[PDB]
């Protein structure tokens, strides 16, 4: 068993480095004050944006962007080792690559102050979002209590393959942090639910509570159990604190005993009953396709929105935003 | 639109070829009753194992397994020209290949008595199941009011992985027939939801009232819309018909039109407005491993349950229970 | 399986025996209408007070009491027959020993115009309520599709022995008419589903939707099945008409086919594993006591309210209210 | 007022005594743990089966077996001594008669360490259990804070007549200790309620986390007052500590002043208005039947499960298992 | 009583005045439609926006404005004389005062196809919609079944002052006819429920299935009691008819008769009983405020939005967007 | 930020003078023991009717009766002033009009024991409440964290133009302190989020947990956000203290910020968007009238309870129950 506890952080605008850089102290504030009021808490989760907050005009600028690692990371690593616990942060990444837009990124830090994953956003919230696609796979990383931790952001767990990915290298506690969940907010709800059951892994949720110095009760957290079940849902507050016990062996004693409710097996063994081993091959068309890189809708052809021209994005592609 | 019927068919103990073909003229007492009472009715779904039960001591018997196409399904495509519906049928199929298991089978008939779809149910629930694995892929069919039709049974509904390749086939209204999903009630309804939204299309799903001449409240009708929302969910009582109106073109309007909710576009172009066309790489090694056959997961090695050994079943392959 | 109907009538102030046989024909209207707009209906059910009222300063005064059989009855009678449905009423009777207050009673006609059960409530509600304890004991008569009924009144329903008595005695469907069951509303839908699940049988009961001349929506219509869930909960609407369908050989099913389930057997066979048979003696003192008519609570010494003298009601006994 | 603590406990797989005693040691351990995080607490409760598990293969062994009192339950007593904490534990006891199966027993230890309440399954939840019936009746005790305690299991709490029993004996928080409850769930929780409301009492409640070294989310923890209404209900989680304050006396004071509410006195005093006392004789047959040791059902002569013949045990009685 | 329906109505993209007569014609087609499938329908209730749809770049183009009464309000007035009853439909209304923008207007026709109520939406939805403030008031009607029927659009049933002003006039039946209220979706349920308790009066609310092509599942229809009670709710479906029964004189008798509930009448007469006749000052500066003209907020100083400039409208005045 | 406190008091029965000295006793305990258990709380509500209790056959006796300011409010600001805390308390205040009835009177105490509101209830509860109509209007005061708070005594919270008022002042956070709101229990906390939702406030609001001896489970204590959603709801419990997180100035940013949910500017400025400034002018002649005290229903001279002779007081005038 370990505590685990996400955080409902609300954002102030951010016009500056100098913005960035308060918001970088009041997590890292945060953070301690986590530790002190939940002493036995191992696992702290910021939600997406809570470092350079949600500047929709000046998000893609120098000044807004960031390394990983840099010397804001070794601030939250810092945090990390002297709290001893482990951290999950967001992170507007600049692109090593300059003539590439910058990633979507998420880091977990370990109590000895060391990055031990790092996440770049797979699947961008397009048409609204100029990240650049995630190049770094969905990784996996040992957490505490014997867990798995693999992190997704946001409009990612819509993706119930990235979930089964994850599962798939190992992971057994599923993180997603989230910017703006909100109007898309049962879907949310429903996909931490179905991403736990489909893989028999817990998902621990955590959505930013604003960003605009008016609303902040936008918050969420959640916690599945690997059944599928909602074991926390915590009320919308600004600085919420979302915490449950999670037992990773449980999940892997599922995963390892269970027969009709192993799904994941399943997949890749159909029918082992009457055909020892199962029948490898699933089906399934799609896969095949997507293995190949063409992947194809059969009504693509029709389809109006295939690029970023609808919120004033250049359609050439390279680096903008400068 | 066109109105859609899932029947919560209750089946008594079935204890040889007379009770199976009791069944059927029950069957199709109700499908004409059905659309006497909905005259509007165009498609009429009945549950899996209702046409021949769940007498695991004599399902895999000659007397027990039918033909597909045989006199049985005759008188269903008889009853469908009729009522001039189109319907929906759970049949125990004999398998031609005699060194193999019946498989688990589904058909749609059109209002011209016509099978115009066939699918074998891919993933047996195991280790309780000794259908053979399905061969026939997940196959789609053109459905009253715009809809393309496809059917999964049961345990199939559990894998996301084929409600994306019904819908990246083209299907509008995805239907699940199932025989004994209590006990995974909640996690039934949650893929139900799950399937639906994932993929921009509605579903339709019923489960058996009952099949052991006792309780017959384990039956359940369920229709989700394509953004994942239970449009109708039924009571439970045996005999009862949930209906509800389907628009299948709206689901395929959202597919043209929806950006950042258009989840199974992002999948096979995850970032198109950096980068144009998108990644046409998702990520993503089970993909690539499973598309290859080669689907393991790091654990199979310390499962405890891998074959039908607990239900009795030989573990060597070939035919059995005869 | 049958049909019922549960209806939530709304009774006028009644000032006179004018007003009575307004009722009457109110109710013998909506009887006729039901079965014209649920053509397979066989047991419509009418909730206590709906013959005579609630007029608490009128209600023990010759005028307001009627004889059962009596020329009413007979109208009564006459509507089932013409119907050809079941029905159950409820009325006020005039007590034939002169010594005694009026029954609050009830009354099921066959749809061949015979009263074919006819029940005292046992537990008037006090202290409010003036009628004289039933004499009748808990009877059970024959009903439509396999059923034996039984009826409670009200606050009858309250007591969990008087439900397994019904049970004692072949009850599959346990009857509750109520009059005025708000504010103790959570009470009522609660003891309907344990009345149900204790005993193996399907609950139907319903509250008189008003009778103050201005507020009609107390009404509720309430179906459980034998398991206890809550098949059928009405709206509460003036007038509503709850209806549902019942198969009460389902219930025989359980009864004769449980185990794990069967409480009402186990009562008076209790551990027959280990001893056959089982023990006979359930416990249990409160049982021998009010057997002898000996029943006393430890506490009765110290009880504030044992007549009704709080709502100006003589204690010493006789008939009074005249 | 008073504060309970109900104890989601998770068990182990038992294979030995030296197992069980770990397990004593572990249930120790969790009592002194409580006492810590919740110091005003006075009554700590125990699931069953929680001091020797189930494995149902070596359970009536004596190995598995042991005495009430004995030297196990001396450091149950030592340890609610230390902790100042009234205590109830679950102890598959060794039948001082060895020509009879064991018991299913619970006990209540006060802050002295003396058993005060020793209990034995009066209605053993066959067909699967093998414990000889209770011979013990429903004892009560006086508990913190002005409580009279009762304790049944289990299965016990789905009859209602022996919640009565405990209430009539003065009873105002009524224990209920759970090894499996889950589906059979909505009943549990549904009598729960009931048996609260029917007798002017609380209810406390607790199911046994798990047993099986996989699945330890079966856990429940309950406490309703005596309306009926829960005042509590946990989440299920391993470890779960469910608390609550408890006011006996506002019960007690509920049965002195009440009217209509009245039930458990209406029982034994009906229409006390009309008639001063009320009638003494309830209405009821399978009362006086049970009484007499002659509780017979009409449907007895078809029933199917009669003895423990469909789980392999001897339907001729004595001792087995050894 | 009455039965009402309340359609939620789906909308086609509206580019033509072409598209204007189309709706116009649906809209008649669902009226008689209605009148067929509820034969006892007496009040058949349209959404705003379903005559011209939701074109904010077309939406002040004279193409798009019509004359209440012209020929467009004589087919819907024809409609309802042919079907025999009351109407209510949504007109954006040019208006006669050339230099001011055209009314967003609702009408109620009799089933003499008379119109016998018009209103201009006194609260326009602002900064967004251009419509010129109401001039009105807020008149009451005749209607079936002893209503007295006032009507308000969308975000007008934001305003209790509102609801309270057509109670003072006369109103026991509230109609709200909303066009895009999702996204405020609980803020309008909650209002729907306190315009109702708050003045003793039923409120009848209906949303717009759609409007954009494509989701049309933002429609609702709620019918509220008068003691604030939803009565129905309707599912969320296109075309969706959401019936209830009304009673408009049970709301008269609770406004003539009840005390403690009478909060309409407390709101005149503070205080009665310790003062005859009451308070006839209610407290209260907003209201002397408001009644001279002179309502203003401490902050209107600092506010942010106080015109259309956000959306691109003219700031100074007159007629625009022709 | 500030956290709130709602306490569920029990008040028990009150005979003489010496019982409210006691009891004022027992409400100090209570506020020093809730500062000691949350140390951060800055404002603890005590519920109506928590100094003097409920007893109606003395409540107007000049024992009963207390000065505002007086001895026991000194008692009260000297508590405030120790526990440093902001605190609210409920008092029956004697008339300083010898020939008035007393007031029902609710008075703010500031951390330096000053008395910084005192509200007199502006409608009484009638035809119950013998107390004189408010003479102080609905007054506004500085509170912690930014906050402008108001208080209403319970039924008061049923007028929606007194929660407007409160705003209409500048009030942030709307508290309403309640002695018996259960059977208008659905309506109190419909009203608590409308007062929030309509005026863009927090609202607070608490039950008294029982007055009688015996049932002390009538309590409720919920916070509102300013969008009207329920943010806590406590469970009802005697003593139970119900806390939250109150962010005053983001209600006061919203109401500074928002466009479309700036309903409580929108009521004086109609139409802004077509008309500069909006129309001042609401519509609206109720508002007219009651300016002018002449509020008048259309069916006032067919009413039924207009004075207090239904319970027993004079409809003359003047003071009396001396």
């Amino acid at each position: 068993g370990f505590l685990v506890a996400a955080i409902q952080f609300p954002v102030p605008i951010v016009n500056s480095r100098k913005d960035i850089d308060h918001n970088i102290e009041s997590i890292i504030r945060t953070l301690h004050a986590t530790k002190a009021g939940y002493p036995g808490v191992e696992l702290i989760i910021f939600p997406e944006y809570s470092t350079q907050g949600l500047n929709t005009a000046k998000w893609l600028s120098e000044e807004f962007l960031l390394d990983v690692p840099g010397k804001e990371t070794e601030l939250y690593a810092k945090a990390c080792k002297e709290a001893k616990v482990y951290g999950v942060f967001s992170i507007m990444e600049r692109n090593p690559d300059s003539n590439k837009n910058p990633y979507n990124t998420a880091i977990i830090i370990d109590p000895q102050g060391e990055i031990i994953l790092k996440y770049r956003k797979l699947f961008p919230w397009n048409p609204i979002e100029p990240w650049y696609p995630g190049d770094l796979g969905m990784p996996v990383c040992e957490g505490p209590g014997g867990s798995k931790l693999a992190v997704c952001i946001c409009h990612d767990g819509m993706i119930p393959e990235l979930a089964r990915e994850a599962a798939y290298k190992g992971c057994n506690v599923y993180i997603r942090i989230s910017g703006y969940s909100t109007q898309v907010n049962d879907q949310w709800i429903l996909t931490n639910r179905s991403n736990a059951w489909h893989n028999l892994m817990y998902t621990v949720s955590v959505n930013l509570a604003g960003y605009d110095n008016v609303f902040y009760y936008f918050g969420e957290g959640q916690i599945c159990n690997f059944d599928g079940t909602t074991l926390v849902q915590g009320h919308r507050n600004p600085w919420e604190i979302v915490t449950g016990e999670i037992y990773p062996k449980m999940a892997d004693n599922a995963r390892l005993s269970w027969g009709l409710e192993n799904n994941i097996y399943n997949l890749g063994h159909r029918g082992y009953v009457a055909k020892p081993g199962g029948e490898h091959d699933a089906g399934l068309t799609y896969i095949k396709d997507l293995a190949a890189g063409k992947y194809k809708l059969p009504w693509e052809d029709h389809m109006k929105i295939k690029d970023g021209s609808i919120y004033g994005y250049p359609t050439t592609g390279g680096r903008f935003g400068k």
